[PDB]
């Protein structure tokens, strides 16, 4: 029915994602950060973006919430591994939780919500974002199990009037990623599947 391009999203989408807090900056290069995670392990977190270059330094405090590219590996020294992409922000929390507006809509019709978070941060990378609505679209709306649900768009609407957004056709262009941004500005959050 579906292709194997489309195939290759919904495995994407419909596998997991890494969530850590105050984890630590072991080293900060172009391109890359190392950090330690507060259950021992190591990520290495690649920024291919040139607008999305996290400046953190040495010692300080981070949050994950970030997608695996490789199988993390357990060395011959035990320890943990993990090799993911994008994803990084500062620990900072809103004093209470946010209801982000999601608004989907399959086929022309406005689709009924369903599963849709609630974040504490006061920031998120926008491949978060990306992650956390098109996971919510395959498993309830279908989104890469059919042939005629395998495109579309979702579109971040701030409250100052910038917009980002996404083709659901294609995977999250991760090196032209801009920075993380405020949830608690975000006006609307649109979805739309064709």
């Amino acid at each position: 029915s579906t292709n194997d391009n489309i195939k290759d999203l919904l495995d994407w989408y419909s596998s997991g994602s890494d969530t850590f807090t105050n984890s630590e900056v072991l080293d900060n290069s172009l391109g890359s950060m190392r950090i330690k995670n507060t259950d021992g392990s190591i990520s290495l977190i690649i920024f291919p973006s040139p607008y999305y270059s996290p400046a953190f330094t040495k010692g300080e405090k981070v949050d994950l919430n970030t997608k695996r590219t490789k199988k993390s590996q357990h060395t011959s020294e035990g320890t943990y591994i993990h090799f993911q992409i994008s994803g990084v922000t500062n620990t900072e929390k809103l004093p209470t939780p946010i209801e982000l507006p999601l608004k989907v809509k399959v086929h022309g019709k406005d689709s009924p919500l369903k599963y849709w978070p609630k974040f504490d941060k006061k920031q998120l990378a926008i491949s978060t974002l990306d992650f956390e609505i098109r996971h919510q679209l395959t498993q309830i709306h279908g989104l890469y199990r059919s042939s005629d649900k395998t495109g579309g768009y979702w579109k971040i609407t701030m409250n100052d009037g910038s917009t980002y957004q996404s083709d659901l056709s294609k995977k999250f262009e991760y090196n032209t990623e801009k920075p993380p941004i405020n949830i608690d500005e975000i006006k609307t959050i649109e979805a739309e599947i064709n």
